[PDB]
Parts: C-alpha cells; sequence; structure tokens
C-alpha cells in the first residue's frame, strides 16, 4: 500500500527499515529496493536496461534466496543493496566512480548470496558438499553465489547488461566477481589490512575527496564497501540490529543442531545450549566490525562519524545485556 512509499523517501538514508518495505511489497524486499536504486540513479536510463526485463531479472533471483533460510534470504541481498547505495553516495567518494562501476557495487550486493543454503563453507567442505568438491574448497558459497547470479543472465528475456558493450560486460563482469568473493569472511583479515594500506597513502583534493589512480584503487575501495555493507548490522539503529542478530543466530542455532546430528565436533557459537548471543556480538564488534568500519571511517572522515557512534551505543547496549 501507500505505507511503502513513505518508507522508500529513506532510500538514499541509512536509516531505511527494510523489514517494513518487506511487509509492504508481497514480501519480494530485494526486487522492490532494486527498482527503487537503478531509478534514483537513473541507472536504467544510462545503460539502456528494458524495465520489464529488470523486473523479471530481479524476481527470478529473489527467488533462488532461499525464504526458509533465517537470515541469508532475499531481505538480506535487499539490505546490502541499499546499504551500499548509501555508502556509494558518502561525500569523500564523490564522482570517484564510473556508472559502470557503480552498477557493479550494486548488482553485486544483490546476487552476492544468491542460493545461500544456510550453512558455512567450512561445513559444506567437512560434509564433502557437491558443492566444496566441485569447487576445490575454496570460497565454496561465493564461487556459487556468482554462478547462479550470472547464469541467470544467459536468457534473452533475463538479460539486462544486453545493451553493454563487450569491453563494458567484461569489465563489469571482472568487477563483479572480485567484490563478491571478497565477501567470503576468510579474506577479512587480509582485506582489512590492504585498507589500512590504502588509509596510510590517502590522498583527497581540495574539497575533500578521494583521489583514487587506476582500476587497482577503485576497486579496492568497492571491494570493502561491499564487505563493509554485508557488515552494516551493527551499525544500524538498534531496533533493526537486534532482529539481524535473532535471525543470525537461529541460522547458526540450525547449522548446529544439523552438526549435532551428524555427529560433528560442534562449534562454540553455533551452539545452542552454551553460546550467549549477547556475547556473541560484543566479541563480534570488538574484533571484526570495530576494526573494519573505524578504518572505513577514517578512509572518508567525517562522513561516517555517526555509523560510528552508533555502534559503540549499540555494542554497549550488549554488554549491559550480560550479566
Ligand atoms: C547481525 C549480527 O552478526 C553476526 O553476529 C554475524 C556473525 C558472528 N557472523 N556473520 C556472518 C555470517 C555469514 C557471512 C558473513 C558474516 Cl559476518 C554475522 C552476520
Ligand atoms: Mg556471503
Ligand atoms: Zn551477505
Amino acid at each position: 500500500e501507500d505505507h511503502l512509499a513513505k518508507e522508500l523517501e529513506d532510500l538514499n538514508k541509512w536509516g531505511l527499515n527494510i523489514f517494513n518495505v518487506a511487509g509492504y511489497s508481497h514480501n519480494r524486499p530485494l526486487t522492490c529496493i532494486m527498482y527503487a536504486i537503478f531509478q534514483e540513479r537513473d541507472l536504467l536510463k544510462t545503460f539502456r536496461i528494458s524495465s520489464d526485463t529488470f523486473i523479471t531479472y530481479m524476481m527470478t533471483l529473489e527467488d533462488h534466496y532461499h525464504s526458509d533460510v533465517a537470515y541469508h534470504n532475499s531481505l538480506h541481498a535487499a539490505d546490502v543493496a541499499q546499504s551500499t547505495h548509501v555508502l556509494l553516495s558518502t561525500p569523500a567518494l564523490d564522482a570517484v566512480f564510473t556508472d559502470l562501476e557503480i552498477l557493479a557495487a550494486i548488482f553485486a550486493a544483490a546476487i552476492h548470496d544468491v542460493d545461500h543454503p544456510g550453512v558455512s563453507n567450512q561445513f559444506l567442505i567437512n560434509t564433502n558438499s557437491e558443492l566444496a568438491l566441485m569447487y576445490n574448497d575454496e570460497s565454496v558459497l561465493e564461487n556459487h553465489h556468482l554462478a547462479v547470479g550470472f547464469k541467470l543472465l544467459q536468457e534473452e528475456h533475463c538479460d539486462i547488461f544486453m545493451n553493454l558493450t563487450k569491453k563494458q560486460r567484461q569489465t563489469l563482469r571482472k568487477m563483479v566477481i572480485d567484490m563478491v568473493l571478497a565477501t567470503d569472511m576468510s579474506k577479512h583479515m587480509s582485506l582489512l589490512a590492504d585498507l589500512k594500506t590504502m588509509v596510510e597513502t590517502k590522498k583527497v583534493t581540495s574539497s575533500g575527496v578521494l583521489l583514487l589512480d587506476n582500476y587497482t584503487d577503485r576497486i579496492q575501495v568497492l571491494r570493502n564497501m561491499v564487505h563493509c555493507a554485508d557488515l552494516s548490522n551493527p551499525t544500524k539503529s538498534l531496533e533493526l540490529y537486534r532482529q539481524w542478530t535473532d535471525r543470525i543466530m537461529e541460522e547458526f542455532f540450525q547449522q548446529g543442531d544439523k552438526e549435532r546430528e551428524r555427529g560433528m565436533e560442534i562449534s562454540p557459537m553455533c551452539d545452542k545450549h552454551t553460546a550467549s548471543v549477547e556475547k556473541s556480538q560484543v566479541g563480534f564488534i570488538d574484533y571484526i566490525v570495530h576494526p573494519l568500519w573505524e578504518t572505513w571511517a577514517d578512509l572518508v572522515q567525517p562522513d561516517a562519524q555517526d555509523i560510528l557512534d552508533t555502534l559503540e551505543d549499540n555494542r554497549n547496549w550488549y554488554q549491559s545485556m550480560i550479566p
């Protein structure tokens, strides 16, 4: 209904409530937001993407995100897609990226977890799943998400990049593959390290806008932008954050149950009989989220200062929730 329209006024804002748009769009947050983002950024016009075609692709793609998986469903793709769209508008990165690179980043966030089964890369590897076998144990899930996302474009009624040149399609394919592969947690510590080297030698301009040399520097900041967007839950308002926690602990605990049935060794954060939902977030923020966002904030200061404050407040609420 028109309640949806009210919520899409916050499209360019960090405050968007993606759960709300899910509720007013026949449970299709990803389609919705992607359409809203491409209209807002004039991407359909710039790349001559038929409107009809874009909807069908997005619906098909959203259909491959398993609705019966607690966290890694279409809601999350929509959320990362929207956050990426906001982080892309940050003052420090103004006019830094071409419209092909902007298209690549959002498109990447939208397919970045498509067909997620609800278990980790590690689980699939230790159970010899067809997927681990297929991908030789290296970034199993992410390689797959990319495989599905691009398999869906091998059709006339679904190929949105039909009016991109040979070079434009390849130049985007290359960037998208890189962004989604960077969302693999095992690559997190090395990613944060290369982001720290970027900040060390950061060169802005007179207007406080970063000067990026070539592809190597632009794709590096995009990889980290999508990665931050993936780890953005604890920077959102407390109401939205606690709900995400509930959803990721649901998915994790079901993987813990699945592991217990098969007789494997049950991980600590996946065990519903000893894990503290509250200590899980404190630690998640101290060693993973804050170090990353503290570095990103340094890269674009003071644009991400409001987020950094929200993250400490969110962290402290979770800390006081523990006795
Ligand atoms: C919303 C709170 O987030 C988490 O606790 C959390 C943890 C811990 N691991 N993950 C996670 C799960 C799958 C892929 C990437 C990440 Cl960061 C998430 C989302
Ligand atoms: Mg992922
Ligand atoms: Zn994700």
